[PDB]
């Protein structure tokens, strides 16, 4: 039983990507002004340096992960909050991609891609529900499930997103203390069809063209058990 | 910093009180007859042997903690199901209450009670909400917050309950697999008020008098953190599942 884990709650044991940067001991994923205000046209991503393994191809053998944070995201004008932010999972060298949260090119599945996240979706991409909502990614834009939630700005939200490999379930829920507020969605997730052996994990978010807000997260923490 | 934790995935570390009972390598809280089929007006409850600290008087400090299990519950005729099972914290020599699933005995709040649990209703007593519901239960079997939940009769059903003492927010969820079905409930709870300094931490579920299900938990698992600082630092769940749940 191969055993991988870590916790931070202070933010150079992460891989930036773009305007992703880390200030504060906080890591703060979108651009911010010196006023402090959001940025139009953002991206930012940032993973830890550790692969870690998904599975194995010989022994066959899946194994089962949890991953929790907190994080808060602030948009001035509630109402222009975009894009939203992304936990990931891709291909080692994975450069970036459309900014789509930074992470698919587009709405069809596309199993080159082999990406899988979970979306915190902010702006209503009319692919997207009509509310800002949580969803499961399995190499595409197009969530595979989704589930209404109920954006407290400013607040943080403590997030927690597990893998079963017993029953292939990906389950996850945002909780914002400030308001008892709770939500989860699940999903069967074929992992071994997706993605590769070996991945990176970490975080990316965008911002809107036209619509912006911050993407700060607080603390991370993970944990992964594969079986022989 | 204190840490207490525990993790069993086969069921003489547990007392039990009423019908309570272990075979099969399972708790079975109500009972069952030969047939295999439930009982009317049953009842038992199962804790665990040591107890366990919630808070601190002195310091100030005050643990967060999480628990999770599996549990299937099967109850011939869907529609008459009752009355449901229940996590709770009690007082330790806490003997059995009203069958309320044994844990309290009005829907009036009685800080004398002590006791606060989550419960999963079945029955739709009518303080109860209209369908099968979740609810967090403080010195009263009237929940504070509840949530609707789709019961998979005869499926398991893995919960998740954490209590995070820095935002003194409670929270659980029940999830069915076999239907990729998934519910959560949150509520702010001054836990220093509601209860005990040391409680005991376990299950209860009871039956219908007129109505029956089984209660019976598969797997169970367990972690307290108690710090010596009124500085409260919530637990490693990433962690405590893979580890104890995965
Ligand atoms: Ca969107
Ligand atoms: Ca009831
Ligand atoms: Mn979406
Ligand atoms: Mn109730």
């Amino acid at each position: 039983a191969d055993i991988q884990s870590f916790s931070f709650k202070n933010f150079s044991s992460f891989i930036l990507q773009g305007d992703a940067t880390v200030s504060s001991s906080k890591l703060r994923l979108t651009k911010v002004k010196g006023n402090g205000l959001p940025t139009l046209s953002s991206l930012g991503r940032a993973f830890y340096s550790s692969p870690i393994q998904i599975y194995d191809k010989s022994t066959g053998a899946v194994a089962s992960w949890a991953t929790s944070f907190t994080a808060n995201i602030f948009a001035p004008n509630k109402s222009s909050s975009a894009d939203g932010i992304a936990f990931a999972l891709v291909p080692v060298g994975s450069e970036p991609k459309s900014n789509f949260l930074g992470v698919f090119d587009s709405d069809v599945y596309d199993n080159s891609a082999q990406t899988v996240a979970v979306e915190f979706d902010t702006f209503s991409n009319t692919w997207d529900p009509t509310s800002r909502h949580i969803g499961i990614d399995v190499n595409s834009i197009k969530s595979i499930r989704t589930a209404s939630w109920g954006l407290a700005n400013g607040q943080n939200a403590e997030i927690l997103i597990t893998y079963n490999a017993a029953t292939s379930l990906l389950v996850a829920s945002l909780v914002h203390p400030s308001r008892r507020t709770s939500y989860i969605v699940s999903e069967r997730v074929d992992i071994t069809n997706e993605l590769p052996e070996y991945v990176s994990i970490g975080f990316s978010a965008t911002t809107g063209l036209s619509y912006t807000e911050t993407h700060d997260v607080l603390s991370w923490s993970f944990a992964s058990k594969l079986p022989d």
